[PDB]
């Protein structure tokens, strides 16, 4: 059952990603949404997801499944021979990588942030924190490939605890650490080096454990490692036009007025809170569904499989995203306006926070509807499709900054993931890949009907309410807790009213 396994996910996570909502509000707190935070934000964040998206749309897609059939067809010291080789590799490369970024970080703060240009004391404060945060990309690297070993050995708590270690140390260095760092952000930089510490070492007694921790070698002549780059080498491509597409939507942040990146920042975290889950879990356990349909030959359940997480989607992403879009002042006030966080960033935030709800739901389909194309051996269509994605991206981007200023450019990606997820869409209906089952417009209806009584439920009760900025933050997060209980259970009340059942749903799971 892929519900739950979505459920499991979600339980397996929930710790870490309260601690990283609490890390947040801290940051909030502290240092506001000024110079500061934006300098931060582009120093760590950025590298940190171009990191990312190289590790899980290259790296782990190609070491995974070389690393299972290392523990399932050859013994155990040949596959810790291989991972030492990878790991060796892997070092290797990222340190080069790391010397070299601290020797030109100037230049790449130039090229990434050009905007930071014109307040130097701005622009020298983020060459020194992206100078910190190198180091944390290989220690992060390694924590991840230490991950992935341990979920193939089928032990996911550990890992999916993992981050909060992260959360915990960026916390504690702003409460201690900040008052004694001449500029106070430059703390935060070293909580984030030193959670990378704390992630790997958390991790390295299970790896103990399963008999797979092993010191780091150097081999130009391993069979496994050059498996895995040959079977990384066809996802650069598809890599590079999602690093650059960030780039340049970095670049054109740069040039407006301070805060309007950590605006945006906020604002995404907010979109993320509810729905963290199904981004992620949904496309990597449909995508393995989904392959072994095809091979096996069984259409039915790949057609059933990939309607199902369509389904979903609709379910469970659309309802959120018009809560979120009514819900900002409350969020954005009870969860971030306190200390350096003045109303006016909340204002800003609830600006970026709404744009992006238009998109959110062409997030969650483009996850899910990219497999489709996965598993079927057909990496060159999401390419495209992406290629145009940028250039539409860009397009917007640059009519929309000048009026609507950084919502505008969360407006652009979120435009942008719709269509993109409307082109995967309309791919797979025009090479007759997947068609919709029957009754797509009941489903449809009850849908709209119950999102009308949410949204009837929600406005109700916000308009008897006082101001969300009186009261302590007790009150304030009692208060929302309360709203958002009232809206889903009014959203389910009406979805079971209307015939929806959780047993039907999850029998189309498998
Ligand atoms: C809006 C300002 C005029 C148009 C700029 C388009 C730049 C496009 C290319 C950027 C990549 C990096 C190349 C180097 C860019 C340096 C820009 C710079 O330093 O601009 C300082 C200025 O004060 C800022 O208003
Ligand atoms: C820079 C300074 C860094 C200082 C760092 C200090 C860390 C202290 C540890 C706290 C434990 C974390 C909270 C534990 C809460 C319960 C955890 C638990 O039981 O988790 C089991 C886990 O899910 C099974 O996989
Ligand atoms: C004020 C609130 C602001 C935030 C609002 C957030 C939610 C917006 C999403 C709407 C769903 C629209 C879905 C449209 C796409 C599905 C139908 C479709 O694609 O139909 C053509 C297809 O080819 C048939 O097979
Ligand atoms: C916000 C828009 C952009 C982001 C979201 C992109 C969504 C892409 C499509 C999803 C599946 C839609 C399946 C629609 C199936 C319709 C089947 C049909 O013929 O339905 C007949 C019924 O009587 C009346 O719809
Ligand atoms: C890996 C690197 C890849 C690099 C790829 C090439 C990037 C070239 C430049 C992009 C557009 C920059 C546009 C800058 C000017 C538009 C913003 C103008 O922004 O005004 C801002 C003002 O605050 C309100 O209007
Ligand atoms: C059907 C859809 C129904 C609605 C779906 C959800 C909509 C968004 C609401 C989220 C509330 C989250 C409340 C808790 C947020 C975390 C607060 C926390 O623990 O830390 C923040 C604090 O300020 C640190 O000091
Ligand atoms: C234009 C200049 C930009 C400069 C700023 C960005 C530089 C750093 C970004 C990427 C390089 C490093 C990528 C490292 C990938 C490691 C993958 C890995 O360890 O993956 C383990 C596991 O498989 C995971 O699931
Ligand atoms: C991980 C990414 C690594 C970099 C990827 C390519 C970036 C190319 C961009 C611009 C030219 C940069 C030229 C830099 C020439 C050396 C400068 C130098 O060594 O400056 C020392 C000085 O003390 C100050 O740190």
């Amino acid at each position: 059952n892929l519900l739950k396994s979505l459920a499991a996910i979600s339980s397996m996570t929930m710790f870490s990603r309260i601690l990283g909502f609490i890390r947040d509000a801290i940051i909030a707190r502290f240092f506001g949404a000024g110079a500061a935070t934006d300098a931060f934000f582009v120093a760590f964040r950025l590298p940190n997801l171009l990191r990312r998206i190289f590790a899980e749309g290259a790296f782990s897609q190609a070491f995974v499944p070389i690393l299972a059939e290392y523990k399932n067809q050859q013994g155990d010291e040949a596959t810790r021979t291989f991972i030492a080789y990878v790991s060796g590799l892997l070092t290797l490369i990222l340190a080069i990588v790391t010397l070299a970024g601290i020797l030109a970080a100037p230049w790449i703060i130039y090229i990434t942030a050009p905007g930071f240009t014109d307040t130097p004391d701005k622009f020298d404060l983020t060459v020194r924190l992206l100078r910190i945060t190198f180091p944390y990309i290989l220690l992060i690297s390694l924590a991840s490939l230490a991950g992935a070993i341990l979920n193939t050995w089928n032990r996911f708590s550990v890992p999916a605890f993992a981050p909060t270690l992260l959360n915990i140390s960026m916390i504690i260095s702003v409460l201690l650490l900040a008052p004694y760092c001449e500029p106070p952000i430059i703390a935060l930089g070293w909580g984030v080096f030193a959670g990378g510490i704390l992630q790997l070492l958390y991790q390295l007694p299970y790896l103990q454990k399963i008999g797979m921790l092993v010191l780091p070698r150097i081999s130009f002549r391993n069979s496994g490692v050059w498996r895995v780059l040959k079977l990384m080498g066809p996802a650069i491509i598809g890599v590079s036009v999602s690093q650059i597409s960030l780039i340049i939507n970095t670049i054109f942040a740069s040039f407006l007025q301070s805060g309007s990146v950590s605006w945006m920042y906020y604002a995404d975290r907010l979109m993320e809170l509810p729905t963290g889950v199904l981004g992620v879990a949904l496309g990597t356990i449909l995508l393995p569904s989904l392959a072994k349909s095809f091979s096996t030959g069984d259409h039915k359940e790949y057609q059933r499989l990939m309607d199902w997480g369509l389904r979903l989607c609709f379910l469970l992403a659309l309802p959120c995203a018009i809560a979120l879009a009514i819900l900002a002042e409350p969020l954005t006030v009870s969860l971030f306006q306190y200390g350096n966080f003045t109303a006016y960033d909340a204002v800003m935030t609830q600006r970026a926070l709404i744009a992006y709800c238009v998109g959110l739901m062409g997030l969650i389909v483009v996850k899910v509807l990219a497999p489709g194309f996965y598993s079927r051996q057909d990496i060159k269509t999401p390419v495209k499709i992406a290629i145009i994605t940028l250039i539409l991206t860009q397009l917007m981007n640059l009519a929309f900054i000048g009026s609507l200023k950084h919502a505008g450019l969360a407006l652009s990606i979120s435009l942008a993931a719709c269509f993109n997820a409307l082109m995967l869409y309309w791919q797979l209906r025009r090479q007759a890949i997947f068609s919709p089952l029957v009754g797509w417009g009941k489903f449809l209806l009850k849908l709209i009907a119950a999102l009308i009584v949410m949204v009837a439920v929600l406005l109700l009760l916000l308009n008897f309410m006082p101001p969300w900025e009186q009261g302590n933050m007790l009150v304030r997060i009692t208060r929302l807790l309360l709203v958002v209980f009232a809206g889903a259970m009014s959203y389910f009340a009406a979805l079971f009213i209307f015939g929806f059942r959780l047993r039907d749903f999850s029998q189309r799971a498998i």
